[PDB]
């Protein structure tokens, strides 16, 4: 499957099966996408949705979040777990208020420099909210690409991570990047699941090596020892 | 648990756990709620969402739906199953165009007279879209009320159905009815499930007879024979 076929297939699927009615998909902005990405990274969507809504109501802009006392932020976070995310969230908001005039930055290096934001989260923020042409590589994406392309290694190894980023870059289009990147996360979350993926429901099933060999359990590699 | 406590508990739960970002909860109208109720009645939400979106895009108003050829309606329905719903949908749209000037009716008797719309669907349409004070009684609601109140009988029997409607009427508030009725369906769909309900996550657990006796399997009564 040529990379142009991969993204065409994924975009066609997203058109007919995607949903873009999550609250961080309505009236999308860099702030909303960042907030949602941080919440989602160690929490399931069903649980995040009411927290997202409460945070957007209490903190309509990144400057409101920055000016709030940290204890109020932690209190609103209560129940999401992994509170280093909340502490980095608040620091990042403060850095946006201080360094960027309260306007969430729209260029990659400035986004990636925020506390709590890595390369994938920065490309997610800018691709999903502004259609900028960046690939992503969260756990969902890693599982889809590692299965399709038979990446055996543990992504905790630098060369394996690098191989996965190269594959992501290869399949990520510029045209329709916001749809493609949302679709890849939705696929990884709902279809290409950690256990017993639903390959018959997958738009990649015709080219996926794991599907061909019923070998999804091999990919990605797990932590060796 | 007094009925005023029941609806207070449910409304408090909905406030903190509800989500009102489904596409038929945004910019709600009688048309949108009707369409979604018909689709949902024999189809799971995950499957309905892309169909709802396609129907709203193709048919922004009930008059567009009425003027479309039936074959196009059936073709767009393809995959939802239970196509008598689609045939009644189109007839109902035509009856709205013909009898009600293309304005989806906002009074109970006119709504309930539409093909495909019963007493519960009519109260759902008007309560959810306009805050009118009508109770509902779909399968989700029946399961929550029958468990809470130990209604042993099969709701296919008229007296049992009547008992369930009386209970629904008793707990349904006027203030906050749109939230209460959405919350009761969400509870029945996600928490008070047909199998192994999640009672520890349920706002009624402190007064529910089924929870008290771990006897949810008895309620509602199943079809005798
Ligand atoms: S075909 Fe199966 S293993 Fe391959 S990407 Fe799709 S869901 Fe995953
Ligand atoms: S407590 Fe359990 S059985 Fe009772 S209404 Fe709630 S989920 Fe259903």
């Amino acid at each position: 499957m040529q990379a142009s076929q991969f993204s065409a297939q994924v975009l066609d699927w997203y058109d007919k099966y995607g949903r873009k009615t999550l609250p961080w998909q309505i009236d999308k902005t860099p702030y909303k996408v960042w907030l949602s990405e941080v919440m989602l990274q160690q929490t399931q969507v069903a649980t995040v949705i009411p927290y997202f809504e409460r945070f957007m109501a209490r903190f309509p802009t990144v400057t409101d979040l920055a000016n709030a006392p940290l204890d109020e932020v932690l209190h609103l976070w209560t129940g999401l777990g992994y509170y280093a995310r909340a502490r980095n969230l608040h620091k990042a908001a403060q850095q946006v208020a201080t360094l960027h005039g309260g306007k969430f930055p729209e260029t990659f290096e400035e986004v990636a420099a925020l506390p709590g934001v890595g390369r994938s989260t920065a490309g997610a923020i800018l691709s999903l909210s502004l259609g900028k042409h960046f690939p992503i590589l969260d756990g969902n994406v890693k599982r889809v690409l590692a299965r399709c392309y038979a990446v055996s290694g543990w992504p905790g190894k630098k060369e394996v991570e690098n191989k996965l980023w190269s594959l992501s870059e290869q399949v990520t289009p510029a045209v329709g990047v916001e749809r493609f990147n949302q679709a890849m996360m939705d696929l990884g979350a709902m279809i290409c699941t950690r256990s017993k993926p639903k390959c018959s429901l997958c738009p990649l099933q015709n080219g996926c090596i794991a599907a061909a060999n019923n070998s999804w359990a091999l990919y990605p590699g797990k932590k060796p020892k």
